[PDB]
């Protein structure tokens, strides 16, 4: 399996691939968020594209909601990008459609890390999040073994 | 002594004097609202100004900060425009301290009607708040008999 780098790498693939040149970046205290940062800026200035990207939003704790809500406000892209663990995902997610960010065009990109067990699926997860996996069901683990 | 109307006429020249384009409007159940609002809305439309006006915020019962937050947060222009009584002024202010809407380019405007006693001063009303009553202290009751 990759790690964050490659899989950040396969995500903005996707984003060039549909054009979505407009963006921000939303980050938790989940160890490991300074390495994606490095790796996304080190990405953009070295791109065909030329990439819109809005001051990056980080969390302190768990959102008391007075003073993140006012960085929660600034983000006004389209494409959003979040890197945070399961459980403050529920939170942070029921935040944002509360303010009301949740329409068609604020799409949303998480990494695995987020997306824990299939048959765990929280409701507050919209219909249409944006989440890449290594977990490939075509390949059983035998031919992993072999 | 003037009514509702020429001091929000006198209001509104005090904004144009400082170019101060941007606002909103918050109004409580106090009753004669309607009227400001009416008034507001015609004056404007008559004017060589072209004011932005954000959406009126209209509070429902005591604010229970479970929906009426969702209309305060919404409130993103430096001036703001509050009719209410002296009572619920302490309750709303310090639930916009409280929300973080208390900067220094948050002006807030309130008439005559909620500024009361001047020995009566409680601490959730901010150093500078914009306030205009009829009270001048260089004219005593005498010369307003005579």
């Amino acid at each position: 399996g990759a790690s964050i780098q490659q899989q950040a790498t396969v995500m903005l693939k996707i984003m060039q691939d549909y054009d979505w040149h407009v963006f921000s970046l939303v980050t938790t205290i989940f160890p490991g968020y300074r390495d994606f940062i490095s790796f996304i800026k080190t990405t953009v200035d070295n791109s065909f594209v030329g990439w819109d990207m809005q001051n990056v939003i980080t969390l302190d704790t768990s959102f008391e909601d007075a003073k993140t809500q006012v960085q929660l406000k600034k983000i006004h892209s389209s494409v959003i990008l979040l890197y945070c663990s399961k459980d403050e995902a529920v939170l942070i997610l029921s935040e944002a459609r509360s303010l009301g960010l949740t329409g068609y065009d604020f799409f949303w990109i998480v990494p695995s890390l987020v997306s824990g067990n299939t048959e765990l699926i929280p409701k507050e997860f919209p219909s249409g999040l944006i989440s890449v996996s290594y977990d490939d069901w075509d390949y059983s683990l035998e031919a992993r073994v072999r």
